[PDB]
């Protein structure tokens, strides 16, 4: 077939990875995946391509609603019909949904052409003009973010009524062609030599290694004797762990690190004890080690893939029994733990644990006592679970059997509770799929919110085969955002050498269930090369010429054919319902930064106003922490918007792509409080005293009675990027990294330093709040009012914070690999205190920084 061989080529270039390099490594657990998955992915495109039209809608162009909508006012809208210069304005109500639009349009298009109309409302769909956007469902118009957003910046709806044909167009164009527990021995392994090993003369090696279940050791620790260094040194010892065989966990990890002492390590090294297959493994094994920066539990089980400089270490896995073992099934391991003894005891005990497990490190005679009431925790407090879970013994198949039983026999929590049991520490496959049973009931809107750390979720997993893997797969298959993402997430990861088979194999399996989209995420693909290419012309021509020069040097090369053609129509990969259109060449420039990060400028004839988009591409940076950080607000915006409280927040696109390569989004009509303290001549701002110039500026661009409003939304913005700042650790705020919108809208930039590593309020933002007046304590107290609000709303849900960066842990972000980095985030949501000892807090350091800010006035 040369249909597929075309789908193959072009597969291998969008995921950067040859798929003849998969078939190169002979092995059955990436082959096995293959098949699964293109299986089970060909089985979504297959259900998708027949799917209904409002249906393939919900798919393609899923409901971007406002928090407050999710789970009045008159208003001015502009609608058109697909296929006509001609377009009817006219009032309709906020509270009105979008049939009584479409039965407007009709009841317009039906005197105006004079026909009439056999063109029922119910036969069509709303299209943001010029995006990937629709307004279909029944929900009043207001409750849509395009609309909503509309009203905010004063600017009337742009629709187009689409017909239900024309979806169906759509629809048709896009779819994809045609036993264990008897072997009472320790457990033992014989080292018998390293390879390609790298160490100073003077030293002499040692291998130690640990048996765990994620991070929980399941036995004592054993070292190896010391070795003279050599590129081959030879141990041929053995070591013998406090372990039974039967005791043995399903997700046991044998891991390994080498280290050089006279003390140094040099590498680390981690496999699982049973296949994928569930069987023991046993025989020789080359553990192709990776370099140390004291065993690494959480490291990848795959070995380095660079067989050549890796320094690989040869063991032997002893035989247990004359025949192959497998790990018991569920109905085997469910036997076992049904027969099990129920506690009972008196009312004294029974205050302790509603005590301790409300109440999270415990003390071992308590951990005795929850295992002993653990029919209790499941019948009385379900949502214990984790705690439960944390005091089974996972190195006694008794005790495992025993929980195994109550985990079947669960009620499903709720999602935060499940998102809990998606860390690594608890390793469980069981309980893996009993979290993923709990985050089915995820709502597209939520699993995106959750999406970034799901994504994580995938570097602890210790098989290729998984159910989260099953999951991310079919949500993305059911939502081209989704799906969009989910492939960025991954294709931005592919350099990274532990990560680029299970990631290459994920894009691989959604490519075979969306062939539409793969070509979609092509095109986007070969835009981002052009921009790369670019930006090396730029960074050199930087160096040599002047700025004014260089930026006409970009501009001739952005208008060769390849540029023009490359860069021009295609989804925005900061947002897919985003098009980029027409590139005005003219418009685009590049930053004074050290990686010349590149301004892209467009446009559309079609979308009119909300065509006119800018994206940034920056090589050379990492973009980890600044996505995170951003996702983190967007979170306190949604937290905040469905309490009622819209602080104007600019949570703006930032989306890593590559090897520090990325894309983040141009927030238009944007200054930074530098460039406007600069204080200029001949310029509207020109201010008398330096405090002046902001508001001077904010008076210039918001005439009149229009002041008042952006004072309001630099006071509500300001308020929360006071309380985004404090709550994340946002350090190195400089007026260079703040920046202001010409709404007077206040919001940061540059998120390389988070995490600690108060408030920043100096008295030009003050003087702003207090409308130039000196003595405005009115308007500055709602301000506090407004932080104290925002605060207390967010640690309600400081736990979704807590269990958000946990998982977050697995990114490999330097500032955030380890629970001192989520000491910050507990200190600063102050959780283990009553509301009111917070709110204390949060009072003191809010006048702690208000003393700070007093620093200023003095002068
Ligand atoms: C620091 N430059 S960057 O890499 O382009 C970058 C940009 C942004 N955002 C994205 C949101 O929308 C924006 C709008 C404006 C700006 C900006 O820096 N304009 C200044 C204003 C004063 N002029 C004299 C020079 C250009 C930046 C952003 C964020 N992070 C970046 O890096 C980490």
């Amino acid at each position: 077939d040369r249909v597929k061989k075309l789908i193959n080529s072009q597969i291998s270039l969008l995921i950067g990875k040859g798929l003849h390099e998969f078939d190169s490594l002979r092995d059955p657990e990436v082959n096995d995946f293959r098949t699964k998955m293109r299986q089970f992915c060909e089985e979504a495109a297959a259900h998708r391509q027949q799917l209904g039209w409002v249906e393939w809608l919900q798919y393609s162009f899923p409901l971007q609603l406002e928090p407050s909508a999710r789970g009045n006012r008159a208003l001015l809208v502009n609608v058109k019909f697909e296929g006509s210069e001609e377009s009817f304005t006219f009032q309709v109500s906020t509270k009105d949904m979008p049939l009584a639009l479409m039965a407007c349009a009709l009841r317009k298009k039906a005197t105006v052409f004079r026909q009439p109309l056999v063109e029922q409302p119910e036969e069509y769909a709303l299209q943001v003009n010029g995006r990937h956007e629709y307004l279909y469902g029944n929900y009043p118009l207001c409750h849509f973010q395009y609309i909503c957003s509309c009203l905010h910046s004063g600017l009337t709806p742009h629709l187009t009524m689409v017909h239900s044909s024309s979806i169906l167009a759509m629809r048709d164009e896009q779819s994809n062609p045609a036993s264990l527990w008897s072997l009472e021995q320790p457990f033992s392994i014989e080292l018998i030599e390293g390879r390609k090993v790298n160490a100073d003369e003077r030293m002499k090696l040692v291998v130690q290694a640990g048996l765990f279940h994620g991070n929980e050791m399941l036995c004592k620790t054993v070292s190896s004797s010391e070795v003279n260094v050599c590129s081959e040194p030879v141990w041929k010892q053995r070591l013998e762990f406090d372990i039974s065989v039967c005791d043995l966990p399903r997700m046991a990890r044998l891991c390994f690190a080498l280290y050089a002492v006279v003390d140094c390590p040099i590498a680390w090294a981690n496999l699982m004890l049973f296949d994928y297959k569930d069987q023991l493994k046993t025989g020789e094994r080359c553990l192709y080690m990776w370099p140390s920066v004291l065993l690494n539990p959480a490291g990848t089980v795959r070995g380095n893939p660079n067989t050549e400089s890796a320094a690989a270490l040869v063991i032997y896995l002893p035989e247990v029994a004359p025949h192959p073992v497998y790990f018991p099934a569920l109905e085997k391991i469910l036997e076992l733990g049904r027969h099990g003894e129920r506690g009972r005891i008196t009312e004294e005990e029974q205050l302790q644990l509603r005590e301790i497990l409300e109440r999270g490190e415990l003390y071992e005679h308590e951990k005795d006592l929850v295992w002993k009431m653990r029919h209790e925790v499941q019948e009385h407090f379900p949502e214990a679970l984790a705690r439960l879970l944390l005091v089974t013994k996972w190195n006694k198949h008794e005790d495992v059997a025993q929980m195994l039983y109550l985990l079947c026999s669960w009620p499903e929590l709720p999602v935060l509770s499940a998102l809990e049991l998606l860390d690594f520490s608890f390793p469980d496959c069981y309980v893996g799929s009993f979290a993923i049973k709990s985050l089915r009931k995820l709502t597209d809107d939520e699993l995106f919110q959750y999406l970034l750390q799901l994504v994580q979720v995938l570097k602890y997993e210790s098989y290729l085969d998984c159910e989260l893997t099953k999951f991310l797969l079919g949500r993305a298959l059911a939502n081209r955002k989704i799906g969009h993402f989910l492939f960025w997430h991954l294709r931005s990861e592919m350099h990274v050498p532990s990560v680029a088979l299970r990631f290459g194999l994920i894009m691989e399996a959604y490519c075979r269930g969306s062939t539409h989209h793969m070509k979609v995420l092509m095109k986007q693909g070969e835009a981002l090369s052009k921009l790369k290419a670019l930006n090396d012309f730029v960074k050199v021509s930087s160096q040599k010429t002047t700025k004014p020069q260089t930026k006409e040097m970009m501009h001739m090369c952005m208008r060769q054919e390849t540029y023009m053609e490359a860069l021009s129509h295609l989804q925005s990969p900061l947002d897919p319902s985003t098009l980029l259109e027409e590139v005005c060449v003219e418009q685009c420039t590049f930053m004074d930064s050290k990686m010349k990060p590149l301004w892209i400028m467009y446009s559309s004839e079609e979308a009119g106003s909300a065509g006119n988009v800018g994206i940034i591409f920056k090589n050379g940076d990492d973009l980890r922490q600044d996505m995170l950080t951003l996702q983190m607000i967007q979170l306190m915006d949604v937290l905040w918007k469905q309490e009622g409280l819209d602080l104007r927040m600019t949570p703006y696109g930032c989306l890593p792509t590559g090897d520090r390569t990325g894309l983040i989004e141009v927030v238009l009509h944007s200054d930074t409080i530098a460039n406007i303290q600069l204080n200029k001549s001949n310029m509207a701002a020109t201010a008398a005293f330096n405090k002046d110039a902001l508001l001077n500026w904010l008076k210039s661009k918001n005439p009149g009675e229009a002041l008042d409003r952006a004072i309001e939304e630099f006071t509500l913005s300001c308020a929360g990027y006071c309380v985004a700042t404090y709550v994340l650790g946002i350090g190195d705020r400089h007026s260079d990294n703040i920046m202001i919108r010409e709404s007077g809208q206040l919001f940061h930039i540059d998120f390389g330093h988070f995490l600690g590593n108060p408030f920043i309020l100096t008295y030009d933002f003050v003087h702003v709040i207090q409308q130039g007046k000196t003595n405005n304590s009115e308007k500055f107290e709602r301000f506090r009012g407004y932080c104290e609000r925002a605060y207390t709303i967010l640690r309600r849900h400081g736990l979704l914070f807590l269990h958000l960066f946990a998982l977050m842990r697995a990114a490999g972000l330097p500032e955030l690999s380890c629970s001192k980095d989520i000491q910050y985030l507990k200190d600063s949501l102050a959780l283990g205190k009553t509301e009111e000892e917070a709110l204390k807090h949060f009072r003191v350091k809010f006048n702690e920084a208000l003393r700070e800010s007093w620093k200023t006035k003095v002068n």
